[PDB]
């Protein structure tokens, strides 16, 4: 609340924790409706709130990087300090809102800025005794969680320019080919209907068609998408209607008065393995690698005489593999520059060396990324059309091949199951208590993120430490860090300095950290984001 005679004037001393309402909004579009900052029992209030952060000498307290978003709209030069949603979430990564770490350790997430910021002074103390007998999440938020904070802050609030001519253009190609898929299944009808309406889909699905099947449960389209050439025209319907709506259409109107650049939202907490996650626009749902996808990217651009560099490690994730399971074999395929995917069809078909592969170099890709979560054999048989035998065959030819990863599953498995939490390279934990559960398919699950999270887990911690390294030095040479999405950075320096600057950043992103495998980043330099591909 806080207590007693607790009430103070404006400002607080230093080291305080602040406390910050909005306008019921994301931060750089809202207004500061209130603010204040509990020191040692006391609570200050501000008097009018925007004068007020100047006095701050820094935001420590819960949400400390949406205020430095807010204050770096305002010219003001408010670095992020410490946060107890940063402590919480190491403590355990579904520890991911504000309310929810308050009712979990103790505590109201209230309304009213000088109880939040009480709160954040508790539960920073509450939490920084749970986690300083912690030497390796002590290391992760001192080296990569503080830091971080305030290199997402710059991230969010220097935004990506759009281009509004070429997305509303778009709009109009992608609203074309809506109304030839509509043509196209109005004559695989007869009649014209209305292809939204529940009523009628089923009508025409069930009743002037007879379908199988034949609702009941919702959406069964899918799988039905047989003889007839219309049920997958419905879908491709479906998805350019979800996509236009969702990542063409609303584009233009979330650019910023004040910026004329889009300013994305970036999350720290909001994942179970630890990845970084984006808000409004969602870019990890923008359909990487199908045409709409890569024209949807050209719409991101440069400022007027500047470049973007696209960054991308190249197979983090069975880089990571190869070096937590310490399978020779795996390590080697990359230590020597070979093609993982031939390699494999190499070890796996027992090819008379690399002799002629292409179907067998199909087969590998298939097996190689459809491991680490856990395609199992069925549908390894669907995208590999092939029985239920040749296909448990290719899964232990993998492992006859590369057994050290089977050894690493298994090793996983079983000290997840008795600590009862897997961890990272760097010592970043989820706990898997269902890994254990007599219901098969929760504990199938458990199983699952058990081994996820320590490669998809790594490879998120070597971006962010990556990230975090390159932020000074970015600043030396005057170039911004606009976007992380998947395994990828967007940076944004000045036309005469972006190859030094796609230099130094392959450069520290390739050595962050010492591995048995090379990293590997693809670097672009391109006008727009489609062409710094690369
Ligand atoms: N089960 C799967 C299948 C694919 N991917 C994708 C998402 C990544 O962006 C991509 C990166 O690797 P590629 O599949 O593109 O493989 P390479 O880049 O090695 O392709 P190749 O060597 O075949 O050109 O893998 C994934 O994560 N999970």
């Amino acid at each position: 609340s806080p207590k007693a005679l607790e009430e103070a004037p404006w400002p607080p001393p230093e080291g305080a924790f602040v406390g910050f309402v909005l306008s019921r909004k994301e931060p750089m579009w809202a207004d500061l409706l209130a603010l204040a900052a509990a020191r040692g029992g006391r609570v200050h209030r501000a008097p009018e709130p925007y004068k007020a952060l100047r006095d701050l000498k820094e935001a420590r307290g819960l949400l400390a990087k949406d205020l430095s978003v807010l204050a770096l709209r305002e010219g003001l030069g408010l670095p992020p300090g410490d946060d107890p949603m940063l402590l919480a979430y190491l403590l355990d990564p579904s520890n991911t809102t504000p309310e929810g770490v308050a009712r979990r350790y103790g505590g109201e997430w209230t309304e009213e800025a000088g109880e939040r910021a009480a709160l954040s002074e508790r539960l920073f103390a509450n939490l920084w005794g749970r986690l300083e007998g912690e030497e390796r999440l002590l290391w992760l938020y001192r080296e990569v969680e503080r830091p971080l904070s305030a290199v997402l802050a710059h991230m969010e609030a220097t935004g990506v320019r759009l281009d509004v001519a070429y997305l509303r253009a778009l709009s109009l190609e992608v609203a074309e080919e809506i109304a030839r898929l509509e043509a196209e299944v109005f004559r695989l009808a007869g009649h014209p209907f209305n292809l939204n309406s529940r009523d009628q889909l089923e009508r025409v699905l069930f009743d002037e068609l007879g379908l199988p099947a034949i609702s009941t449960s919702a959406a069964v389209l899918e799988a039905l998408r047989e003889a007839h050439p219309i049920v997958e025209k419905i879908l491709q319907y479906r998805e350019l209607t979800k996509l236009k709506s969702t990542y063409i259409d609303p584009l233009p109107d979330l650019i910023h008065p004040r910026t004329g650049r889009l300013h994305t939202r970036f999350n720290q907490t909001a994942t179970a393995t630890g990845r970084l996650s984006s808000s409004d626009p969602n870019l990890q749902n923008i359909p990487v690698r199908t045409p709409l996808g890569q024209r949807i990217r050209r719409a991101f651009i440069a400022e007027e005489g500047w470049l973007l560099v696209a960054l991308d490690y190249s197979q983090i994730e069975l880089r990571v593999l190869a070096h937590l399971s310490g399978d020779e074999n795996l390590i080697r395929v990359f230590q020597e520059g070979r093609d993982i995917h031939t390699e494999t069809a190499s070890w796996m078909f027992g090819v008379p060396r690399e002799a002629v592969d292409p179907l067998m170099r199909r087969a590998a890709k298939t097996i190689n990324f459809g491991v680490l979560y856990g395609m199992s054999a069925h549908r390894l048989s669907q995208e590999l059309a092939i029985p239920y035998e040749e296909a448990q065959a290719f899964i232990e030819r993998y492992f006859q091949s590369f057994p050290k990863v089977r050894a690493w599953i298994e090793k996983t498995l079983e000290e997840g199951r008795r600590r009862g939490y897997v961890e990272t390279l760097f010592g970043r934990r989820r706990y898997v208590p269902d890994l254990e559960a007599r219901v098969k398919s929760v504990r199938e699950a458990a199983e699952r993120m058990a081994f996820n999270m320590p490669v998809q887990g790594t490879a998120a911690d070597l971006m962010k430490l990556a990230m975090v390294k390159l932020f000074p030095r970015l600043e030396e040479m005057g170039a911004r860090m606009l976007l992380q999405v998947h395994d990828e950075l967007v940076l944004e320096a000045p036309k005469e300095r972006a190859e030094a600057v796609a230099r130094l950043a392959k450069e520290v992103m390739e050595g962050v950290y010492p591995l048995a495998v090379p990293l590997e980043v693809e670097v672009g330099i391109g006008e727009d984001w489609l062409s710094a591909k690369e």
